[PDB]
């Protein structure tokens, strides 16, 4: 009912830390412990597939993009809030990394299930999370920078 | 249902902008729309009187310490996670302020009701907030340096 996932750097393919998923009466609170990643706020989501392999896009490899869009069992197709229904269910508060690159501060996703997660990944991405496709789309979280699948 | 709270700093009395707090299905939103802040995380919680005014500890003056503590209506006297019961009520997630000095990134306190918030001030601190009394009291959130009340 707890399970810890490794997190990698998905351009050095170097480990990062650590993030401990806890349930709770409110949700899944996550807690960070992760290391080397660039000061500020971070895209934070769950994504569909349970890999951290890379793919390919139009000729171009995608970091991480094994792992899929981000997680939405209710087929919104839309990005939005941790605490709205009409988008990715998979849609987790930001992740902030202070100045000395580390993450520790512990976010919680009121809308998902510890039991839902297995077998999804956990994904970091460089750019922040406004949870809008607008002005960029997923938020401009952008390119995937950190990975982890939880088995 | 949704009222809009204006915000000022205690040390210079000047308005830094306003937050917006929405009843939701999993708590209550806070959406910032803030400037003239110090970049990094700041402890955000919800304090028991309705009022910023300063008090008076023991020969010195105390900027917003009117508020009083934290909001606690279980009077648990402990300060911790927005989503753990035996804490403070008033426990919200940190605060996150860009280099550029704004906060932007919405936040939500699922163990809350809009109803129950007015008269109540919002503090935002100096410090972060580790949710714990340990090492330092009520989080290491220090100094107050922002606050409102909601009318
Ligand atoms: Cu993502
Ligand atoms: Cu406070
Ligand atoms: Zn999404
Ligand atoms: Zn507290």
């Amino acid at each position: 009912q707890d399970l810890t996932v490794k997190m990698t750097d998905l351009q050095t393919g170097k480990p990062v830390g650590t993030i401990e998923l806890s349930q709770n009466k409110y949700g899944v609170g996550f807690i960070p412990e992760l290391a080397d990643l660039t000061p500020g706020m971070h895209g934070f989501h769950i994504h569909q597939n349970g890999s951290c392999a890379s793919s390919e896009k139009d000729g171009k490899v995608v970091l991480g993009g094994a792992a899929g869009g981000h997680y939405d069992p209710e087929h919104t197709n839309k990005h939005g809030f941790p605490w709205t229904d009409d988008n990715h269910k998979g849609d987790l508060p930001a992740l902030f990394v202070s100045a000395n690159g580390l993450a520790t501060n512990p976010v919680l996703a009121p809308r998902l299930t510890l039991k839902e997660l297995k077998g999804h990944a956990i994904m970091i991405h460089a750019g922040g999370d406004n949870h809008s496709d607008m002005p960029k789309a997923l938020g401009g979280g952008g390119a995937r920078v950190a990975c982890g699948v939880i088995q």
